[PDB]
């Protein structure tokens, strides 16, 4: 959590990116400078997961979809959970009960919380810290 993270999943090859307009997406541009993320932990497996470039947080909304929000409330806390030792996975705390995740499909368009599950590659984040 001290530096600042890509997280990069093997679905479609994206780093999960979060423009300046609120938009979340995937992108194969490692240089992108809206997939520099940074990750800070409430409780221990509790996180918020923020733009270093515009401070925005990723936020899922009732729908289970992914945006960037100005500012954190309880619909930006998400469970970190690892997976097969190497991986990180991130659930909805809000929707902790949905099992809804944080999801990249191939093309990198969001796949909605109620499409995902566990073992996805969709699902499936490697957490590259930045040099």
């Amino acid at each position: 959590y001290k530096k600042p993270v890509l997280l990069y999943t093997s679905n479609g090859g994206h780093f999960l990116r979060i423009l300046p307009d609120g938009t979340v997406d995937g992108t194969r541009d490692r240089s992108d400078q809206h997939i520099q993320l940074q990750l800070s932990a409430e409780s221990v497996g509790e996180v918020y997961i923020k733009s270093t470039e515009t401070g925005q947080y990723l936020a899922m909304d009732t729908d289970g979809l992914l945006y960037g929000s100005q500012t954190p409330n309880e619909e930006c806390l998400f469970l970190e959970r690892l997976e097969e030792n190497h991986y990180n996975t991130y659930i909805s705390k809000k929707h902790a009960e949905k099992n809804w995740f944080v999801g990249l499909k191939k093309n990198g368009s969001v796949k909605r919380g109620p499409r995902t599950h566990y073992g996805q590659k969709a699902i499936l984040f490697l957490v590259l810290p930045v040099s």
